[PDB]
Order: C-alpha cells, then sequence, then structure tokens
C-alpha cells in the first residue's frame, strides 16, 4: 500500500501509461529485459548492478514481496530497474511489440497437477504474451530447480516451435559467466539438487 | 571366432540385411510394428523389450561384432522370436529399410563424443536424424536414454534445431513412474550411483 506510493519512482503505480514510452522512463534506448515473478528481487538487483547498460523491469503479483524487492533496488543504487505490481496477462497492456528484448523466468510456480497447467508461466498462453511484447527478436531465459516444471517447460517450448539455443541440467557445475543467483537459487544450491537453465528464441 | 558364431546363428544375426528391404514383415511372419535400436551393445535392453512386448518386432544394430556376439547369445538365451540383430552402421539403415518400415528408433547410452570436432559421430546429430526420418517417414518417434549430461544437453538442442517435437522428457528416470522401463546393461550400473538417467521422446511435426 503506502511505502510503494512513497517510492513511486522505483514502483510504477500506472504502467499502462508508459506503453511504447518505457525509454523515456529510463532516459536511454538501452535494451529492456523484464522478469516475470521477481519475488524479493535479489536477481533483478544483481543483474542491474552487473549490466548498467541494460534496463530491467520486474513484475510481481504480490505487493507483500514486491515491497522487499523495492527495498533491495533502493539499497543497491541501480537506476536501471523498475518494478510493476501486475499480472503476466496485463503485459500486452504495458508494452508494445519489440519494446521488450528478453524475458527472464526464475523458479516460477510449478502448479504440478494437470488441471492447473494454464497457471504455469511457461504455458503456451504466456509464451504468446512474451511474443506479443518481444515480437520475434526476443529470448526467454529460464532457471528452476523443479524437475517437473522444467520437463513440462521443455515440451511447452518445443510444442510452441521455439528454438532451444542453451540448456544446462546442472547449472552450478556449468561454466557460468556472471550468473546472478535468485533467492530460491541460493537455498537449493546448498542441497546439491541441480538447477535447470534454458534459453529459447523464436525461429527466423 | 565371432564371424563363425554369427554364421551358425544366421537366423538371429542376418548376414545380408539389404536383401529384406521392404520385406521385413516376411522375416517376422506378421505386420506387428518394427522398432529398431541403434547401438544395441550386449543386448540386455532389446531382449527385455522383446520378452515384454511380443506384439512388437525388434531389430538391434551394432557396429562391433565383438559385442553383437553377446547380444545374439542373450536373444538365444531368452527364446524371444520377435528379435533380429544386424552388424551394420547407422549410415546403412536406408540401404536396409524403406520409408515407414521402421515405426520407432531407440537410442541407449550412445557414444557422447564430447569434443566439438566429433559432433558428427554423435547418433543424435542432424545427419543421423535425417537417416531415422528416411526409414520412419514422419510418423516415427525416437526413444532416448543416457546418463551423460553433455550428450543429453546437446541432443535436446539437436532435436530442437531439426524441428522435432519433444513429447516426453525425464531428468531423473529412476525417480519417475516408468511402467515397464527395461534397463540397459549401462543403465543398471548407473542406477545404483545417485547419477540421474535422462530420457526423451521426440516425434516429427505433422
Ligand atoms: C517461487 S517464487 C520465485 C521468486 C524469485 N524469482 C526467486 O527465484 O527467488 C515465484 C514468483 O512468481 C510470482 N508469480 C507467479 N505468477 C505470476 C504472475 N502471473 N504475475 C506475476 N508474478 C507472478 C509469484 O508471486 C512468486 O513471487
Ligand atoms: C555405450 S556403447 C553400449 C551402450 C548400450 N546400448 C547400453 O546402453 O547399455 C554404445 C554402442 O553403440 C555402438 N555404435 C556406435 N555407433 C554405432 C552405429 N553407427 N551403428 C551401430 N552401433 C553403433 C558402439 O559401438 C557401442 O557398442
Amino acid at each position: 500500500d503506502d511505502f510503494l506510493a512513497e517510492n513511486a519512482d522505483i514502483a510504477i503505480s500506472n504502467p499502462a501509461d508508459y506503453k511504447g514510452k518505457w525509454n523515456t522512463v529510463f532516459g536511454n534506448d538501452n535494451p529492456i529485459h523484464i522478469e516475470v515473478g521477481t519475488g524479493k528481487g535479489q536477481f533483478i538487483s544483481g543483474m542491474a548492478k552487473q549490466n548498467p547498460d541494460i534496463n530491467y523491469i520486474g513484475i510481481e503479483l504480490f505487493k507483500s514481496v514486491i515491497v522487499t524487492a523495492v527495498q533491495k533496488v533502493k539499497d543497491s543504487e541501480a537506476q536501471n530497474v523498475k518494478l510493476l505490481n501486475i499480472d503476466a496477462d496485463t503485459l500486452t497492456d504495458v508494452f508494445e511489440p519489440g519494446e521488450v528484448k528478453r524475458v527472464y523466468l526464475n523458479f516460477s510456480d510449478p502448479w504440478p497437477k494437470k488441471r492447473h497447467e494454464k497457471r504455469r508461466l511457461t504455458y503456451s498462453h504466456f509464451l504468446k504474451k512474451y511474443e506479443e511484447v518481444m515480437g520475434k527478436g526476443g529470448s526467454i531465459h529460464f532457471k528452476t530447480d523443479n524437475r517437473g516444471l522444467f520437463e513440462y517447460s521443455l515440451k511447452s517450448f518445443s510444442e510452441y516451435g521455439l528454438l532451444l539455443t542453451y540448456v544446462s541440467l546442472d547449472l552450478h557445475n556449468s561454466n557460468l559467466e556472471g550468473n546472478i543467483m535468485t533467492e530460491y537459487e541460493e537455498k537449493f544450491s546448498a542441497l546439491g539438487q541441480p538447477i535447470y537453465r534454458a534459453e529459447v528464441e523464436w525461429r527466423t
């Protein structure tokens, strides 16, 4: 509610208004990379610090957790990060085709039961939404430790016709140049459970 | 001594497979689907599958005659009549089968050839994928198990690049509910290691 209003510079209260004008909000034409399901915001803050020449937008359905995320963006003074308290279905209300250059998905809600397939952020509907905002010059960068979700996601990507250009089935034992760990990633890393990673892009 | 053993057991190990191209149903005495395995090895998998699925006809191919001898003996030891073995490489598959004659291709713990210059020796590289298409047409599938993370990672990208559809994927087969999974010789060793077994099913887009 009212700590968001106070930090309305980082947390945009009316994101529909900047559809086709996100460059003005950032004051440059640096590529815009979004994250769907930011959570506490460790990943978006690290990536912001690491890549000053990319503009980051985090979207999170819960205000309770997006609050922790604005604090992390306020704490590291990264000026290249904004946060939206919106649902993934409103993405098309907020972005014109080609305005987004890349979509990050990090440890998304698995919804493992068949009947809840359409809640999964890798389901074809959400894939179409990412296409609408990237056109076909986009990519999706996905990591999770959930075996069921990754295996579902691989099938989903394949079914939609996306091209798999990167896949790790044990990310921590793969050569990552500057992979920023998410909150979830740091917990599961200790476990020895493998972290799954895919890059998919639209076929030219 | 391998050549002579194969000669005495020519009923199971077909010495001239090109001669049966388009007529494999006559060799089996039925129109049951023919599933093939490229890289049979010692033949545990194909013997188990034969015995489990008497309504499927199985053909194993193995380049090494050293190991295909062990495979003949396992096929002889289990009196499965729905299995033949060919001592041929994967390139020769088109000389042996007409399009659609093969319904399914099994790949089991194939040589990983990890270095970039050896990509073309990998049984999931686009050239071999083209060969499987030639013998299955576009109503086939490829059933693939391996313990090698590098090879599975590469294979997923290869399948995707060729335009195949991924319809099943397990990243931990032994902790997945698989009904009638037949372990290969290599698979049984790795099952006891906590090492995960990777499985994909991939089919042609229609
Ligand atoms: C399990 S948490 C992972 C958080 C963070 N990415 C990490 O890896 O540490 C997944 C997040 O996705 C968010 N989420 C799920 N569906 C969403 C949607 N449609 N729109 C926005 N956020 C969503 C959830 O609220 C939750 O915060
Ligand atoms: C890892 S070894 C044995 C694996 C065995 N199938 C298993 O899973 O237990 C794979 C086998 O495939 C054979 N092979 C390799 N390329 C082949 C080809 N083009 N045609 C037939 N067999 C081949 C190798 O010689 C080797 O015996």
